[PDB]
């Protein structure tokens, strides 16, 4: 696949079997999703961007299916306004950003 | 050029001659830069990031030098913790996300 960035690069992923729309985001080190519950085994952490900061719950070794690939990766949950697949997942998939 | 995403895709750029560190950000619609001073010829814009909304100053037809190219694009200045070149500039540069 190629994403020409004329539009937001948004795709459907399955996280622990739940479908979610996610933004493929080179400007995110990590990945953060809203609307899914991953359980009591997490590490709380704060992240920051435009507009401020949010509390998140960091989960390791989460099953992710996206772009017809299956990977296991770290996912934060929190009250993000958009679901973000950052570089930890993009690299796991073998994605690159090219000029 | 190629960004393999194991590290942040950060580069240096000039905005009307002013040097900046910028993050190539496929998750950003717009390009938002802090600290540079582009003058009084702007319109206010409202931008929503992970944490909430900020006001920005929108400047059109700004000269930008990055990745050995020169383009004219819209820059918004405001309080972002990381300067980001979003898809308005990535498309002007002819960049893409690939797997
Ligand atoms: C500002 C970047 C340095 C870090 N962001 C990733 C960006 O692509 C971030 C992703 C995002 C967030 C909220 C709504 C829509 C998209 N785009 C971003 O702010 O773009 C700004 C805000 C506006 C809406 C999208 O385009 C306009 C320009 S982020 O704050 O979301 C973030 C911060 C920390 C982590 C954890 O590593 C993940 C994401
Ligand atoms: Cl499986
Ligand atoms: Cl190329
Ligand atoms: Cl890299
Ligand atoms: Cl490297
Ligand atoms: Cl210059
Ligand atoms: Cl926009
Ligand atoms: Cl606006
Ligand atoms: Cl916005
Ligand atoms: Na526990
Ligand atoms: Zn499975
Ligand atoms: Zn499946
Ligand atoms: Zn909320
Ligand atoms: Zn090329
Ligand atoms: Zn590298
Ligand atoms: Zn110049
Ligand atoms: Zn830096
Ligand atoms: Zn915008
Ligand atoms: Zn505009």
């Amino acid at each position: 696949p190629q994403f020409s960035l004329w539009k937001r690069p948004v795709v459907t992923a399955y996280i622990e079997g739940q479908p979610v729309e996610v933004l493929l985001d080179t400007g995110a080190d990590d990945s953060i999703v809203a609307g899914i519950e991953l359980g009591n085994n997490y590490s709380p952490k704060i992240v920051g961007g435009i507009g401020g900061f949010i509390n998140t719950k960091e989960y390791k070794n989460v099953e992710i299916e996206v772009l017809n690939k299956k990977v296991r990766a770290t996912i934060m949950t929190g009250d993000t306004p958009i679901n973000i697949f950052g570089r930890n997942i993009l690299t796991a998939l073998g994605m690159s950003l090219n000029l």
